Order: structure tokens, then sequence, then C-alpha cells
């Protein structure tokens, strides 16, 4: 479904100036509704107080008008990582294996604070991984070939997924079951959740008390190490006064399972990832500004989060049930057909699932190929076992956004879905004509050779998204409809108008400040 509106600014308008009549309106139409149900007599009367307020509170906040609210986007900051601009391969390219260090970094500790109780739950296998990666060889080896530890390390990686997954979903029927249902490991599992969601509205709340009286930004900005202990909604084992929450997005790498897995078969996962904090609970606490959240509220954001993880293990059994049967029978016929031994797995197996990079579920960002910095375009992509895509491009100078559903990628390792859909080649060939014919209040465009008719994006790279890509169309969603929040958006340098678009797309982005109710 294309869609092409044009985007909100605070120079708009200027000005209809009636300006009332939201007065004579709101009392018009709301005495032929009476006029409708049985007239206006049981209002005189105790409603009409109700009338009279809400046309009141309508009218002052139409006093002000434009009017610019503070808006937060939905993230938490916390270390070292600005949001990187979405023009500057460098900038964001550093920012990838900057997260793989520190994370390959802090990972390692939880493996070795939990390894003993790890290898309790999940446990012979996951350690075996680990070892086949850096432990020193050269024993007891020979158990064996390679293929055996992809799918070791990939069936471990499953039971992971499994176990958080299955963790979350009790916690969130438990944070609904409300007290007389709830049974006693319930009671408790509940009550520390929401004391550490305190923990998160303390925190929130100061730093939201803290900020500028118009400002963009992050919401908060705590070290991750510290953030992750007031956050982690299921730790997968007790922490027992150690640091270090083993989240299980931490076991998943502690012990280098998608690591691994990489390195053997040639398929990459690292976008098989979930946000640091669920952005729904940072929206929740902003929303509840000082008056304890309920129960509900908190089970509806850990659902949230638990459908994207939910995403990354269906993602996993698309690889381990379409794709691993697939690399074994490719294997033993390279091993057939010119052997090529199969005892370790050859490059060129790995090489036989290789979709092109600019396919890998992430958000992909293009610019036009003339030389504003006014127009570009993601495409972003969705996990494999579900491979729908979008487009969403802006030209910031004659402001208008235009995003749309793409179509299904027939590449090596997509699931197949129904074409849908325009080609990303209809699509930003569409949006790019549009972005060159709108042009005339700036001369010698496009440059381009032949005059136009005609030309093609840059391609510049990508970045992972961290929320599920539902979560991330309807970002996308709301960049284009919410017209308050495009305004907020839209806002300093060019270059940071950039930042934040980028910003309200991959965390979202949430308008401050309160809102009422009307009768009819």
């Amino acid at each position: 479904g294309k869609v092409i509106r044009s985007l909100n600014r605070f120079g708009k308008k200027v000005g209809n100036a009636l300006t009332s009549n939201t007065a004579k309106k709101i009392y018009s139409t709301i005495g032929k509704a009476a006029e409708r149900f049985a007239e206006s007599e049981i209002g005189s009367a105790a409603i009409d107080g109700l009338v009279q307020g809400s046309v009141h509170s309508i009218i002052t906040g139409e006093s002000y008008g434009e009017s610019v609210k503070q808006a937060v986007l939905l993230n938490v900051l916390g270390s070292g990582e600005e949001i990187p601009d979405p023009l500057s391969p460098g900038e964001r390219g550093i920012q990838a294996k900057l997260k793989e260090l520190e994370d390959e970094q802090r990972n390692e500790l939880v493996r070795l604070k939990y390894n003993d109780k790890i290898k309790e739950k999940f446990g012979k296998e996951l350690e075996e991984v680990y070892n086949f990666m850096n432990g020193e060889a050269n024993a007891e080896i020979e158990d064996e070939k390679q293929f055996d530890i992809l799918n070791k390390a990939v069936t471990s990686y499953n039971k992971i997924l499994t176990e958080e997954d299955l963790q979350m979903r009790r916690l969130a029927t438990a944070l609904q079951k409300e007290i007389g249902e709830r049974t006693h490991a319930e009671t408790v599992m509940v009550k520390e959740y929401r004391d550490k969601i305190d923990a998160l509205k303390n925190a929130i709340e100061v730093e939201r008390d803290g900020m500028q009286e118009e400002a963009i930004q992050e919401i908060a900005g705590m070290t991750a190490d510290v953030l992750e202990a007031a956050s982690e909604e299921v730790p997968l084992i007790g922490a027992g006064m150690a640091t270090a929450v083993a989240t299980g997005r931490a076991i998943e790498g502690a012990y280098k399972l998608k690591k691994v897995i990489n390195a053997l078969s040639g398929i990459d996962l690292t976008h098989l990832r979930t946000p640091k904090i669920e952005p729904s609970v940072v929206s929740t606490i902003l929303e509840y500004r000082a008056k304890e959240i309920p129960d509900n509220a908190l089970a509806v954001s850990v659902l949230s989060k638990n459908r994207a993880i939910q995403e990354n293990h269906k993602e996993l059994m698309h690889i381990k049930n379409e794709i691993l049967p697939r690399f074994k029978k490719a294997m033993d016929e390279e091993k057939e057909i010119c052997g090529i031994e199969d005892k370790v797995i050859h490059p060129k197996v790995m090489m036989k699932f290789k979709i092109p990079r600019a396919q890998q579920p992430q958000i992909h960002v293009y610019s036009a190929p003339w030389d504003s910095d006014d127009v570009f375009f993601f495409h972003c992509i969705s996990h494999h076992h579900a491979n729908e895509s979008f487009f969403l491009g802006f030209d910031l100078s004659i402001d208008l956004v235009h995003y749309e559903d793409l179509t299904a990628h027939w590449h090596a390792l997509g699931a197949a879905q129904t074409a849908a859909g325009r080609t990303l080649t209809e699509a930003y060939r569409e949006f790019l004509n549009l972005a060159i014919s709108n042009a005339f209040g700036t001369q010698m465009h496009t440059r381009r050779l032949v005059r136009s008719k005609t030309v093609h994006p840059i391609y510049l790279g990508s970045l992972h998204y961290d929320i599920s890509f539902s979560d991330l169309r309807g970002n996308a969603q709301r960049i284009v409809y919410d017209d308050e929040l495009q305004m907020h958006i839209l806002r300093g340098p060019i270059h940071f108008q950039r930042r934040a678009i980028l910003g309200a797309l991959k965390f979202g982005c949430k308008v401050l400040g309160d809102r009422l109710d009307v009768p009819l």
C-alpha cells in the first residue's frame, strides 16, 4: 500500500485565522446528536457541566495552536553510542563492529560467572560449541565432523530461545493473573519484576525532569551493565550475588553460538536480536508520569517484547528446518560431484547460500544519485523466515515522505511468500522521479547525463534494528501518518533531522504532555 503524504514542520499553515468556531461547532453537533437520541433535557442539569468543561479545555488547547511539546526517542542510551547519521556509512558501520566488541567482552563474563549453572539447564552442548571455537586444541578432538558442530550450535541456540520464550510467556500470564489467581512462585516473580520496573520508573522520571524545555533526545542514558540489572524481564539463571545478568541474549553469545554458526555455514544471524529495553516499557513508564502503572500495562509490554523474541525463534526454526537440510544435501552432493571431503565444510558449500548483501534483514540506506542530502530512503527487510519488506523514503527539501510495502525477495534463503508488492526498483524509480520533477526552487537538476529519464539510488550500507520487524513497520507508519510526530522529529540542522528520523524509525519516538477525552 503506497502512501505519499507530505511532512509537517511548525512553519505551516500561517495562518487560517478564524480562529474560533471550534466552540460554535462542538456545541452544534453536540446538540444535534442529542436531537437524535432523545433531547437535551438530562444534561441541563449535571451533563452541561461536562460539556462546558470539555469545551473549555478544548478551546484553551486551541489557544496554544502550534506549539512544541518535548519528545523523546524511546531508547535508553546508554553507553558511548549516539544514533548514527543515516547517511555516512563510516559512522554507522563503525558502530556495528563496536557493538560486537563491547558485547563479546561483556558476554564473556556471563560465561565466567555462570558456567556450571548454565551447564545445568541447557548444559553439556553449549560449552562444547564454545570450545570448538576458542578453546585450546588438541583434545579430545576427532569427536567429529563440522556439520555436526553446526547442528549442535543451532539446536542448542534454539534451546536457549525456547527457554527465554517460555519464561517470558510465564511471566506475562503471571502479570495478568491477579493476586487470588497467582501461585506462590508467580507472586514472587511478579513482585521481582515489578520492583525492577520501579527502579526503572524512578530512573526515567529523574532523567526526564532534568531534560531541557523543548528537547528532542533519547529518554535516558545509563551504563549498559546497570540498566540490564534494572530491566531484564527474564534473567535465565538465578543471579547469585554476582553482577552480569544471564540475559540469554548473553548466553546466545557468551558461548559464541551465533558466531560459530556463522563461521561454519555462511549464514549470518546477527539480525536475530532484541531491543535492550522494550520501547513500549519506556513508553508506559512515560505516560504514567507518577502513578503506579497497573499489572496489565506491564503484561502488554512484556508480551510485546515477547513477540520479538518469538520472531527470532521462528527465524531460527526456518534456518533449522528449511536450510540445514538443504545444506546437508548440498554438502554431500558437493562431496559426490567433486569432493571436497565433507569432514570440514568447504567454502563453496557455504557460498551456495549467500544472499546479496543489500538484502540482509536490516535497514538499508540508499541515497539520491545527485547532490542533496535532502533525498534518501530506507529499504527495511525483516527476517528471512517471513520475508516481506518495505520502502520508506524522504525528500526533506520538498518535505515529503513516501512509504510503500515491497515484494517478496527471491534469494537463496528467503521463505516463499506470494508476490505483493512492487519491486524495490519500481518503488525508488517512482520516488526519485517524483523528487526530481518536484524540484523548482533549484536549477541545473538533475545535471545527470542525458537530462534525466532515468536515475538510480547510490547504495550506502545498513544497520540492524533491534525491535521486531512489525514494530519497525509500525514505526514507519507512525512516521508517515502522525503530524505531531513529524513536526517534532524534523527539527535541527538537516543532518540532525536525518539522525532523528532514523531514531524515530529504529526505536520509536513518543511526544510528551497530556490529553482529555470528549463525551460526544
